[PDB]
DNA sequence: CGCCGTGTCCCTCTCCCTATAGGTTAGACTTTAAGTCAATAC
């Protein structure tokens, strides 16, 4: 029910899907390099849980 | 007020019927490759 208030009212702004192909544009917009990085950095910096 | 260890638990691995339209095959007709005989010459 939300989700249909939100689209209809908010239709533009974003892109929300649901299913397998939703994470097929998840991949694809999907910058590795920067997320690793971003890893390297927490592994660099972060302790404990994280 | 803000994050970290210990504990418990869940999970996984191992040893009905009707009506229309169209495709398929089986069955027979005429043609053809095939088996056959008779006389002959060297």
């Amino acid at each position: 029910n939300l989700y249909r208030e939100l689209v209809d009212r908010y239709g533009e702004y974003f892109t929300g899907a649901m299913g397998a192909e939703s994470i097929q544009k998840l991949i694809e917009n999907f910058d590795i390099d920067a997320e690793a990085e971003s890893l390297r950095d927490v592994i660099r910096n972060g302790k404990g849980q994280k």
